[PDB]
């Protein structure tokens, strides 16, 4: 006599029909064909489940009080040596942890709601890291320090870094080491909206916003750096973000 309860990921939690004499509800979860099992004083599917793998590892699946998201922990035998973490959220968004055998985190990867996703590996005990950037069409190479994840586009002398603080807010900056001040690139952010304008030789030449959908748009101005012309264009693929470097 059981009821399910759709949760974060397409999961499924079983919780009892009724409550027991202490007004408990059984829950009851399945994760790759291991059983968890817990109780709780909600209703809803709401709770802690426990199980243990046939190499003895400790598995907890934690469902939040307004089924919003899951957190599934799975420890060595000890209970506490954490081996991964996964926190997902009611729009399928995600973090995934893997950690050393000591414990520690190493492995990190973020899946934004819309499947673009930030990885990173190697991380250190002083914060810092390799990361990646895996959008549609194209993947962005930097670096994680405990401040921020910088991915970085090289064309030439110009530098695109693309900053991402730790709340997930993207700045985006430019440098060029051109040493011929005529066609030398410059560029101004304006986080409020999303635009990089680059500007060369005191002309403004294009327009690139980076957009609530992980993806980037170009626009060029006119001849006089004075107004935006055309249409702006999405870029698809890494030659395309190196076109607008050039």
């Amino acid at each position: 006599n059981s009821v399910s309860v759709d949760l974060p990921g397409s999961m499924k939690v079983l919780v009892s029909k009724s409550s027991n004499a202490d007004g408990k509800y059984d829950l009851i979860a399945t994760v790759d064909a291991l059983e968890l099992s817990g109780t709780s004083d909600k209703n809803n599917g709401s709770g802690v489940l426990e199980g243990v793998k046939a190499d003895a590892s400790k598995v907890k699946l934690t469902i939040s009080d307004d089924l919003g998201q899951t957190t599934l922990e799975v420890f060595k035998s000890d209970g506490s040596t954490l081996v991964s973490k996964k926190v997902t959220s009611k729009d399928k968004s995600s973090t995934e942890e893997k950690a050393n055998e000591k414990g520690e985190v190493s492995e990190k990867i973020i899946t934004r709601a819309d499947g673009t996703r930030l990885e990173y590996t190697g991380i250190k005990s002083d914060g810092s890291g390799k990361a990646k950037e895996v959008l549609k069409g194209y993947v962005l190479e930097g670096t994680l320090t405990a401040e921020k994840t910088t991915l970085v586009v090289k064309e030439g002398t110009v530098t695109l870094s693309k900053n991402i603080s730790k709340s997930g807010e993207v700045s985006v900056e430019l440098n060029d080491t051109d040493s011929s001040a005529a066609t030398k690139k410059t560029a101004a952010w304006n986080s409020g909206t999303s635009t990089l304008t680059i500007t060369v030789n005191s002309k403004k030449t294009k327009d690139l916003v980076f957009t609530s959908s992980n993806t980037i748009t170009v626009q060029q101005y006119d001849s006089n750096g004075t107004s935006l012309e055309g249409s702006a264009v999405e870029i698809t693929k890494l030659d395309e973000i190196k076109n607008a470097l050039k």
